[PDB]
């Protein structure tokens, strides 16, 4: 029970990620991939700020659980955050299917307020984890949730 989005497209950007579940280890293997088309460090507004480079980072989480969130190391001044790191999560397939892979892209810096650039949610119910996942999505403008 929440509002939707309809109108001016969202040119927030795009993030690369792959969702694969390991049967041998019986855990969720979520490897974080690089990204591109990410907006500069801005609070209110302002075109491509000059000489504006910070240390961005990507977070991880498995909905509906939005408490135990993970985060990749902090890279050096760069527009395209790339880590190519792998992660694990002891979760029973049965649950996995019900759970959802959500990735949040937030910048890290002194005056780096909680102005997340965008998020990317994807249900692991349809996708085949046992076989692994790998696609490209366009970050969406997160919003309020009463659930």
């Amino acid at each position: 029970g929440s509002s939707g989005s309809s109108g001016s497209k969202y040119q927030l950007g795009m993030l690369h990620f792959s969702t694969q579940y390991d049967l041998l280890h019986n855990h969720l293997t979520v490897r974080v991939i690089e990204a591109r088309d990410l907006p500069p460090p801005i609070s209110h507004d302002g075109s491509r700020q000059d000489m504006a480079h910070s240390n961005p980072y990507v977070k991880i989480c498995l909905l509906p659980d939005q408490k135990n969130s993970k985060q990749t190391g902090v890279k050096r001044k760069t527009q395209k955050p790339v880590f190519e790191e792998r992660y694990t999560f002891e979760i029973p397939f049965l649950e996995a299917q019900r759970r959802t892979l959500l990735l949040t892209v937030v910048d890290f810096d002194k005056f780096s307020r909680h102005c997340v650039i965008g998020k990317v949610s994807v249900p692991l119910c349809e996708v085949d984890l046992v076989k692994g996942g790998h696609w490209w999505k366009a970050l969406i403008p997160s919003g309020p949730s009463s659930g």
